[PDB]
């Protein structure tokens, strides 16, 4: 029952092998860099540090003041980790972040 | 000169970590399901399928037809197959797409 789910088909399944192939960080920099604008790009990088953030244990003060995010962003991240896929967790846990 | 120069840094480069970390299809699922917004996903998808859609040699009307895309979107699209990173092909490549 993920909201995904509206989206699952051939496009979307090429969306994601097409990010399976980048194969380093700058091959990503020049991938996204194509795809999203610059202010897409932020707000998705905001979002994982705030998600990063909340599982290392800071207050949702401390994340607003170290990650420029927002009170909404922050906000939509929590819901997500509390009512998502886990997916925040897995990737974290595979970066060996310090999650607390 | 990319527009992405603007954020390079720590935060950025750990998103991109995270996505290199993804292997299989329905991890991306799963990790851009908590991470987007339903229409962030669509869109993304859509900007992609206009891409490989220009580079077989289909025309605007026909793309407008089978990916749901703008006129607006497909010239953003196809400004950035001219004046980005060619990232598009190197991906297009990869999954062996054939293009002119």
């Amino acid at each position: 029952s993920m909201q995904i789910e509206k989206l699952r088909g051939a496009a979307l399944d090429e969306l994601f092998d097409a990010i399976l192939t980048l194969e380093n960080r700058e091959e990503c920099y020049q991938f996204f860099d194509d795809l999203c604008t610059v202010n897409e790009i932020q707000s998705l990088s905001q979002r994982l540090q705030v998600a990063k953030m909340i599982k290392q244990g800071y207050t949702y003060a401390t994340i607003e003041q170290e990650s420029g995010a927002s009170t909404a962003t922050i906000s939509r991240v929590k819901r997500s980790l509390q009512w998502g896929n886990d997916a925040y967790t897995m990737i974290l846990d595979r970066m060996n972040i310090e999650t607390n």
